[PDB]
Parts: C-alpha cells; structure tokens; sequence
DNA sequence: ATGGGACTTTTTGA
DNA sequence: TTCAAAAAGTCCCA
C-alpha cells in the first residue's frame, strides 16, 4: 500500500510552505512528513533546503558561527536538523535513508530523523515548522475493528462512524505544527462537503487558518486510482484576516501536466480562483464563486420549505446477498416461487428524469417466507446456494437474521405506494414518480410526501422542479463531488433542498404532467419534452428571481 | 496495455 | 431493533 504523488503536485507543495523561509533569521527548520514512504517529498525538500542554504551560505557564516556554515557542511546539517520523517513500513524507510545518504556521496556516523512507527502512536517530543504530504486513506470498511476502536477512543474530535483515517492524520498534523507553521498535505476531497467530515472541519477551521484549496473535483491525479484529490494549505500565523484562496478546476478531463509548474496550470483558464471568509464558515463549507453564492442565496432565502418537512425519506433493500434474492424476471427458477414473495425491483441505471424503465428483475422477498419446511424448494434450489456467504452477514452470525431472510428487508408499505425514487450517485438531477410499486437496493433512494403535505405539493409539482436546470446546478453547488461526472445524491443532502410554492406552481405542474404524458406514450418523441423542460426552467427561474 | 467510460454491494457504526 | 453513509470505487474495453 504504497502510493506515489505525481512529481507536479510534489514540487508545489513542497515550494508552497519554503518559497518565503527566511533561512537566515532561523537556520533550523524542522520539515516533518509523518507519511514519507521512499521520501516522495522529503527527498525534494532536501533539494530545495541546498539550495537555501547555499545562496546564504556566507550570510551565515558572518552572522552565526563561521567554521560551522561551509558549503561543505550543508549536507550534514539538513540531515542532522531539518529533515525528519516517519512511515509505519519500514523497508520504505530504509530506501529514504539510502536515498538521504546517497544525496552527498564513512566520514563521521550522521545521524537521520527517520522514524519507523504508527505515526497516530507516535509520542511526539517537539512540534515542527513546516509539515508535507500524503496521508494513507482508509475507509470504514478497509479499516481492522482493532484500530478503528482506538482512532474513536483516542481521535474522537475528528473519527467517528463512517469516517476516513486521514482525517485523523489531519489531527495529528495541526496537533504539530509549530505556531507560526505552515502545513501543506494532498488528500481526498470528500471531507470539504461529506457528513463525515463535519467534526474535521469544524477542528480544521477553528486551529488553523487555510491559506489555500486547490480542488481537482472528478480529475483523476492518481492514475489508475479511484480517487479525488484536493491539496489544502494552512498556517498557524497571527493574522487578521484570515481569507482562503479556493482554486476549483474547470474541466476534469485535464491532463496534470500541462505545465512544468502546477502554478502554470492554477492561473491558467483550466483553474477558475475566489476567496472565501474563513469566518463566513458554517458547519458546511460552501466554495462557490460570487455569482454562484448569489444565486445560491437566493434560492435558499426564497424557498419556505425542505424536502426533509414535506417528505418520508428511506434507504432501498439491503439483502446482503444480491446474487441469491434477485432474479431476472424470465428466469425459469421464478416458477418455484409465489408470486406473494415477488417484487419488482430496478438499478439505479432504470431511474431517468420523471419516470422509471419497466423492471427486469424480482426480489424474493425471503422474509415473508414462514418457514424452512413449507417452501423448501426455494431456500434449496435458489437461496441455498449462497447459504455459506449469507450466513457470514453480522446479523446471521448474532441469530438476528435467518440465514434465508434479507439482512435489511426495510418495511414493504414503504415501497408499495406512489413515491418518487432518484439514483444514488448520477451526473444530473434524476427524480422519477414510481408508479409500479418498485424495490431497490441502497443505489436508490426514496421518498414519499406526508399526508400534511399533499393539498400543498404533488409529486408532478415536484419531480418538474427538481428535474429543473435551475436545481441540478442549485443541488450541486453543495452537493458531495465523487468522480468524474459523479455526484452522491444521498438523503443527508437531497433531503436538505429547498422548494416554493407560488402563482407559477399550477403552470409548472401541467408543464410536468405534460412531459410525463409524452415519455410514457408508445410513439415516444422527446423533442417536445425537451422544449417544455425549456418552458418550465423559465418559469422556475420567474419564480425565484434568478 | 492504461486510460476512459458505464455503473454501482454490503459492510458498518450508531 | 433497524436506520443510512461510505469511492486510495470496480470492472470492462480498446
Ligand atoms: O500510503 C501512505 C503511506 O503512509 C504509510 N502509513 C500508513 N499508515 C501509517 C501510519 N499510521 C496508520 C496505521 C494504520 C494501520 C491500520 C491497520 C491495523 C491493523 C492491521 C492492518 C492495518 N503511520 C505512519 N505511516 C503510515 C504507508 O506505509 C504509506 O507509505
Ligand atoms: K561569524
Ligand atoms: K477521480
């Protein structure tokens, strides 16, 4: 589990927390990478210290001791003094040390700060000037229970539930970091907007002040890795002010190296830059230039309600198994079951704007099943075939959960009524009135409209406004950006959009059943649907000021 | 190939 | 008892 960072980014992090060291008022810099690995980025730092210190080199030998500032001496004081490092594998480790050494090419035993540990267990004897680099991310799933009970019982301020190890190296980062230090790290960019991350946000704004995000979105910086990147910048310098630099990407299909530089690439048209107040911060950091904020902030302060007031929101089935509970709906074994067990059941692919595609597949929902003797034809030929994975779930193991029954079967008048269903992650606002009492799995999500709530909003109403251009750009200006062309659209979100009513709500629903009424029809044409959607955006826009 | 696009399971803490 | 979050996604092709 070794990573590498592309020598770009490197370079600018690295040059990011130097470029303005006044090497001759503190000639004693303490660099820190607690993730070194081969010394990605410490090998660059001793790079960038030589050259410090050697353009200085007789300024320092007037103003400190002159026998001990020599050119020739530069390299065993970076080693001695500045560089220090810590990766928990330590043949990693034992290549940086060759690596560091090899930097001059024994003479006199020079000793190198690199320390081979749990850099989370560490007992850290001093706090450093400047720290780099790239943290190990493991999630939820990946991470050993074992570990995962100290990180909660030790990083409690940053780790709990679904959290991310690196955001416990966060923690120990600015933990640190000298005051007055600058810190410079590439990470996941999930935590600027995840539920999760809430906790590290709140501890990174109110300890450090953020000089700089660069946020990469859905580009792909490390090849062949399912991940999206941000490199954060902060100091813990008295200042005033306190104003980030946020540097957003425009288009994701940018190749990192352009430019020599990343800065080239930062101030190019592929960056778009705005500033944010770090004190504006809520418990959500919203990083939006003007015009977006504007815009934000006028749907917000128009809109009189939320989908969470209006709506019962859930999560789809969760069988555990899917292999062993779902079918296609032509296959032979479907004769061995009653059609009370079978429901329709669709992915999260079959959703499109305002309606759903007809179901391929059936669910056997195993629950209502009463027991093993009566329908024993199922359980042998269909679900007993998975018998040794499905009784490896938590709940088969603890006895709450039959080996044949779905490990979250959720309740099923939830599912058989009108509702309206959206994909789990998409690139577009996606939301489809079900008319066919449809299941799914966790990559679908539904909601039904209170009953309090139904002389107000109808589900036409509905599905025509949030299917609007006006939303889709409203959703994703605070929505969770997961890869290219990939935003989560989880309820922890959606739940929290904002809907109107006004003298435009009677032509907007007409609009909406309109455009239902044609995707439905056999001689299906969407040119007009997509001149109605044209109408409908006008009025939305009407409606709230834009 | 390895870079790009289509599509999305069930484990897990609370 | 039972909710919902979580991409060092996954997998395939050219
Ligand atoms: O990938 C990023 C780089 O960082 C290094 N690293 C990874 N984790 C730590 C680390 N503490 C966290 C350790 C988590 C181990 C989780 C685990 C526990 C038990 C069994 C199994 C697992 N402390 C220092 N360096 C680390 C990698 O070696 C790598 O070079
Ligand atoms: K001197
Ligand atoms: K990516």
């Amino acid at each position: 589990g070794i990573y590498y960072t592309p020598k770009i980014i490197v370079d600018y992090i690295v040059k990011k927390t130097l470029k303005n060291h006044d090497i001759i008022k503190n000639p004693y810099p303490r660099i820190l990478d607690i993730s070194c690995g081969c010394g990605n980025f410490l090998l660059e730092v001793y790079d960038i210290l030589y050259d410090l210190f050697e353009e200085n080199i007789y300024e320092l030998k007037k103003k400190y001791d002159e026998n001990y500032w020599t050119v020739d001496n530069i390299h065993r004081h970076i080693l001695n003094y500045c560089i220090y490092g810590a990766d928990i594998d330590e043949k990693a480790i034992s290549i940086l040390k060759d690596s560091l050494t090899n930097k001059k090419v024994d003479e006199s035993d020079i000793k190198i700060n690199l320390f081979c540990c749990d850099s989370l267990k560490k007992k850290w004897r001093y706090k450093f000037d400047y720290i780099v680099g790239n943290p190990p991310y493991i999630g939820h799933k990946k991470l050993e229970k074992k570990y995962k009970k100290f990180l909660l019982e030790k990083y409690s301020e940053v780790y709990k539930d679904k959290a991310d190890l690196y955001f416990c190296f966060y923690k120990k980062i600015i933990d640190i970091l000298k005051q007055g230090g600058i810190g410079s790290v590439i990470t996941p960019r999930y935590f600027l907007e995840s539920l999760s991350g809430k906790d590290l946000r709140e501890y990174i704004k109110s300890n450090v002040n953020v000089q700089e995000i660069v946020d990469f979105l859905g580009a792909n910086i490390f090849k062949n890795i399912g991940v999206s990147s941000c490199i954060l910048t902060f100091d813990k310098k008295k200042t005033k002010e306190t104003y980030i630099d946020v540097f957003k990407i425009k288009n994701e299909d940018i190749c990192i190296n352009k430019f020599e530089t990343l800065e080239e690439l930062l101030k190019s048209s592929k960056f778009e830059h705005f500033n944010i107040n770090q004190r504006l911060l809520s418990d959500e950091w919203i990083l939006v230039n003007k015009d977006d904020e504007t815009f934000y902030n006028k749907i917000q302060e128009k809109c009189k309600y939320s989908l969470e007031d209006i709506a019962i929101s859930f999560q789809g089935i969760i069988t555990g198994c899917d292999k062993a509970f779902i079918l296609s709906k032509d296959d032979v074994k479907l004769n061995l079951v009653d059609d009370k067990f079978l429901k329709c059941w669709i992915k999260s692919k079959n959703i499109n704007k305002y309606i759903v595609d007809k179901s391929e597949y059936r669910l056997i929902y195993s629950n209502d099943i009463d027991n093993e003797n009566t329908n024993k034809r199922i359980l042998d030929e269909i679900i007993g075939l998975y018998k040794t994975k499905l009784e490896n779930r938590r709940e088969c193991k603890s006895g709450i959960r039959k080996w044949y029954e779905l490990q979250w079967g959720r309740e099923k008048l939830f599912f058989e009524r009108k509702k309206i269903m959206y994909p789990y992650k998409s690139n577009e606002n996606r939301f489809a009135i079900d008319y066919d009492n449809n299941f799914s799995s966790a990559d679908v999500y539904s909601f039904f409209i209170k009953e309090e709530y139904l002389d107000k909003f109808s589900y036409e109403y509905l599905v025509g406004i949030l299917n609007s251009s006006v939303y889709d750009k409203y959703f994703k200006i605070t929505a969770k950006k997961m890869s290219k062309n990939i935003y989560d659209y989880y309820p922890n979100k959606v739940m929290k959009i904002r809907i109107f009513r006004d003298n435009n709500y009677e032509e907007i629903e007409n609009l909406s059943k309109q455009i239902i009424s044609i995707l439905l029809n056999k001689s299906i044409d969407k040119g007009k649907v997509e001149k109605l959607q044209i109408k409908m955006d006008n009025l939305i826009m009407d409606s709230l000021g834009i």
